[PDB]
């Protein structure tokens, strides 16, 4: 079985990202001994709790489910014990995420490639919504470039699977929440659908225009256009209502204006009327080649 990674054969070379509940190690994995071996990435738990190993089993069943060009490709698991600790084993994408590759070559990243990027990414997640998967974390930190003309929608942390009888799933926390990236309903009701994952790609197209400015940042925007000075519980308050009353993050400096509509049009309040993955890449293609030849 491939699938099956023996534990003593996975050398530690960096850890590459860490988040609340886990992280994830670029790996060496050598069964030979003879530092032959590929180059891999390990996404492990940080804590042992039965409820985050529960969540942690169905992130790599969902992710083995993926077979997609802008999927990281799911490579086995790693067990230590009979009740163990348990590891995901991926593929190493050497570009690093989105996020880190496009704040640090932004001199080299045309409009054009931007939207190629775009489009890439409606795609994965066109692909996902078949599968009826809430992704609910799509930010450009949880993009991966596997090389310049390719990128791979790379972790499924927060990734749920569509009840059956129903087009919405309804999740809690416990602790800290990507608010800036949340739809209203999302925030308000603690509903997530495929048009709440939409809107979120409407603040990674919002990122990607920005080339990652700090001060230009969705938390810097949004916290400006509600004051400093605001508390915490107060912070989703305001945010509710700056959202209710039309309140948007503005047009990134050069982002043409057909781009702009794209991105008020994923926010939406209204869940219905936000566009689809399909009619999302359909746009960017067409933009992407008036822009081109
Ligand atoms: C709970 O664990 C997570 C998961 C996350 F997605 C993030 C989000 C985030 O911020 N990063 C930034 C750093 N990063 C990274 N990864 C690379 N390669 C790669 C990753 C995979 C699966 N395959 N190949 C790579 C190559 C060169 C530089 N890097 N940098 C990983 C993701 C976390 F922070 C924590």
């Amino acid at each position: 079985d491939p699938t099956q990674f023996e534990e003593r054969h996975l050398k530690f070379l960096q850890q590459l990202g860490k988040g609340n509940f886990g992280s994830v190690e670029m790996c060496r994995y050598d069964p030979l001994q003879d530092n032959t071996g590929e180059v891999v990435a390990v996404k492990k738990l940080q804590h042992s709790t039965e409820e985050h190993l529960r969540d942690f089993e169905r992130e790599i069943e969902i992710l083995k489910s993926l077979q997609h060009d802008n999927i990281v490709k799911y490579k086995g698991v790693c067990y230590s014990a009979g009740r163990r600790n348990l590891k995901l084993i991926m593929e190493y994408l050497p570009y690093g995420s989105l996020r880190d590759y496009l704040q640090k070559h932004k001199e080299r990243i045309d409009h054009i490639k931007l939207l190629q990027y775009t489009s890439q990414i409606c795609k994965g997640m066109e692909y996902l919504g078949t599968k009826r998967y809430i992704h609910r974390d799509l930010a450009t930190r949880n993009i991966l470039v596997e090389n310049e003309n390719r990128v791979k929608i790379g972790d499924f942390g927060l990734t749920k699977v569509l009840p059956q009888d129903k087009e919405y799933y309804k999740v809690k926390e416990p602790g800290e929440s990507p608010i800036f990236w949340y739809a209203p309903e999302s925030l308000t009701e603690s509903k997530f659908s495929v048009a709440s994952d939409v809107w979120s790609f409407g603040v990674v197209l919002y990122e990607l225009f920005t080339y990652i400015e700090k001060s230009k940042s969705p938390p810097a925007e949004f916290m400006r256009m509600i004051g400093n000075d605001k508390q915490g519980q107060m912070i989703v308050f305001h945010l509710i209502e700056l959202l209710k009353n039309n309140g948007r993050l503005p047009r990134p400096d050069g982002c043409p204006d057909e781009i702009y509509m794209i991105m008020t049009e994923c926010w939406n309040n209204n869940v219905n009327q936000r566009p689809s993955f399909r009619d999302l890449a359909l746009r960017v293609d067409q933009i992407r080649d008036n822009m081109a030849g």
